């Protein structure tokens, strides 16, 4: 359920927030 | 706010979920 | 982490969304 | 949207988390 919630929430973000997410995700992978 | 919630939820994801977020965000950023 | 995220997200909601949350939570308790 | 995400996340909470959401929403609704 957490993945679905995150993906739904991503479209409240603009470019700067998406870059923050991408950097956190990359550091975790 | 929404960003802070997302970053906290990322700590709960497994590898496959992280890869799906990576692919989705990359598609949003590149277009 | 899920509780904190939910509580943070609640202030994006107005009265109608809060009532939806309260009804779902009550049915779960 | 945010509402749909919240309702999905509620399925992941334990009893104590549900009670904390109940108390927070009730305080927001009553004021
Ligand atoms: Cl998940
Ligand atoms: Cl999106
Ligand atoms: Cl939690
Ligand atoms: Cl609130």
């Amino acid at each position: 359920n957490v993945l679905t919630a995150i993906l739904l929430l991503l479209r409240e973000l603009d470019a700067e927030g998406l870059e923050a997410v991408q950097q956190t995700v990359g550091s975790r992978l």
